[PDB]
This record gives structure tokens, C-alpha cells and sequence, in this order.
């Protein structure tokens, strides 16, 4: 029944992921998000109470009630392929194409997309998640609201409190203990991959580019860039998974206070 219940559009874009394409449901013209993967490309499955893969599994866990997450509608299943259904916010640009754009964001602005973030992440740990793949491009812009969505959880993981030896996320996001002795534990490895991102918000580009840079761990900012905000920085991108704040001290931050709203954000920065 895919085929009746959705008019499918244009190829959004391609990748490890797979291939997505616009959509509208038929039923009631919900813009949606309609992503193909090919089952030989699919490492890590899990199950429901029938097998599917892992990232059907972590969908469905944090696509319960509102959040920043892009959440998952339905899933079929093809004899080649998976099929999901997701939402698609409609006019949509994600933050690597707003960043390469638009230059370095303001810092009002990267305060209120960083603030959104968190709740973000937040949400998936509280339901178990960890996405392992925080960045730019698994970021996306409902730009009328101002509203930050995570997508892409395909190489993400249930949260444990025991040590991850496994990791297919993006290298330059990645922390310097996993570089170093291809061990992380989620939380803290989750806080210096949003330093990467914050740094990437507030200066245009990333911070490190080759693996002697992420070991080495020092920051250097080309763009002028707030004391409190370059403290916050630092402090994700602590070298010792133990000195980097966790996410109630990220919030609690002096640079995190007096956040905008999404809906003021976006009349602000984004109209
Ligand atoms: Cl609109 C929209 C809804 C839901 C989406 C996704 C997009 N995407 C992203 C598609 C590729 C981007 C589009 C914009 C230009 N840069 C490349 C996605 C990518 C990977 C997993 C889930 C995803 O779920």
C-alpha cells in the first residue's frame, strides 16, 4: 500500500543513509520525507516485540510526543529495501547549508539553534538514545518557527552506561579517546561533538580537521568570538572525557542564559 498512500517527489538527497525524497500524504497532504535502504546496507538490526533495523527501533523510541526530533510516521518493509516515513518541516533548509550560506551565525542566533540542540540530545537520552552522529547536516531548519530537528539516527545506539568500542559516525565530530584508543562512553563523547558543532555555529567551519588536531585539542577561533562563548567551547572540547561539563552544566552555562525563543529566533534571523 506505500505506493497509494504517498505521492512521492523530488530526491531530497542521497548518501550512507540512503536515498530520501519528498512526499506528501495522500490522506490529509502531510509534507513527508520518504527514505529508501537498500537491506545488503543495513549492519545493525535490532527487533519489536519482527526484525527491522536499528534505526527503526531508535526512531520509534524518542518519536513519542513533541520534541526537536524528526519523528518517525511508519516504516515498510520491500524485499530489497526499508521504507520510512518521516516528517518533513516545509520551508526546510539544514544547518550545514545555512552555515555555508549564510557565513558564521551571530551569536544570539547560534545561542538559541545550540539551546535547541540540547534539549534536543537531551530528549534521546532520556529515552534511551544515543545518536552518535551530531553535527550539521543531521541538523535541519523549519525557518518560519525557528525550530532546530535531529535526524539521521542511523548510526546511533541505545544509551548504556558501559564503554563503546564500535563507532561509524563522522571522524572530525569524533572524540580524541575514540582517535586515540577506540573507546567512548556516549555522554561524554555526545559534549564534545556538540563543542565541534558550537565552534562550527560561531566561526562558520569546523575546528579540526586531521587526527593530530583532535588529539592535540587546541582551539583556535578566526572569527571574534565571546569570552563566555569561547569558555564553553574549551570546556566540550576538554581532551579528558572527565573534565568536559555535562549537559545540565552546558545549560546552566553564563553564555546559555537569556536563550530566544524559536518563533522570536526566526522573526529576528530568519524572516
Ligand atoms: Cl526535509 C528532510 C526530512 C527528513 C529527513 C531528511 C530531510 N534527511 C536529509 C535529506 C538530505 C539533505 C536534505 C537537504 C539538503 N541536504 C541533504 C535525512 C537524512 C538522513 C536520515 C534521515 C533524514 O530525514
Amino acid at each position: 500500500p506505500l505506493e497509494s498512500q504517498y505521492q512521492v517527489g523530488p530526491l531530497l538527497g542521497s548518501g550512507g543513509f540512503g536515498s530520501v525524497y519528498s512526499g506528501i500524504r495522500v490522506s490529509d497532504n502531510l509534507p513527508v520525507a520518504i527514505k529508501h535502504v537498500e537491506k545488503d546496507r543495513i549492519s545493525d538490526w535490532g527487533e519489536l516485540p519482527t526484525r527491522v533495523p536499528m534505526e527503526v527501533v531508535l526512531l520509534k523510541k524518542v518519536s513519542s510526543g513533541f520534541s526537536g526530533v524528526i519523528r518517525l510516521l511508519d516504516w515498510f518493509e520491500r524485499p530489497d529495501s526499508f521504507v520510512l516515513i518521516l516528517e518533513r518541516p516545509e520551508p526546510v533548509q539544514d544547518l550545514f547549508d545555512f552555515i555555508t550560506e549564510r557565513g558564521a551565525l551571530q551569536e544570539e542566533l547560534a545561542r538559541s539553534f545550540f539551546w535547541q540542540v540540547l534539549e534536543a540530545v537531551r530528549h534521546c537520552h532520556n529515552c534511551g538514545v544515543l545518536h552518535r552522529d551530531i553535527k550539521d547536516e543531521n541538523i535541519l531548519i523549519d525557518l518560519n518557527r525557528g525550530e532546530l530537528k535531529l535526524i539521521d539516527f542511523g548510526s546511533g545506539a541505545l544509551l548504556k552506561d558501559t564503554v563503546y568500542t564500535d563507532f561509524d559516525g563522522t571522524r572530525v565530530y569524533s572524540p580524541p579517546e575514540w582517535i586515540r584508543y577506540h573507546r567512548y562512553h556516549g555522554r561524554s563523547a555526545a559534549v564534545w561533538s556538540l563543542g565541534i558543532l558550537l565552534y562550527d555555529m560561531v566561526c562558520g567551519d569546523i575546528p579540526f580537521e586531521h587526527d593530530e588536531e583532535i588529539i592535540r585539542g587546541q582551539v583556535f577561533f578566526r572569527q571574534r568570538v565571546s569570552s563566555e562563548c569561547q569558555h564553553l567551547i574549551r570546556w566540550c572540547l576538554a581532551l579528558r572525557p572527565s573534565d568536559r561539563p555535562t549537559f545540565e552544566e552546558i545549560q546552566n552555562h553564563p553564555w546559555m542564559q537569556d536563550v530566544l525563543l524559536p518563533q522570536e529566533t526566526a522573526e529576528i534571523h530568519l524572516h
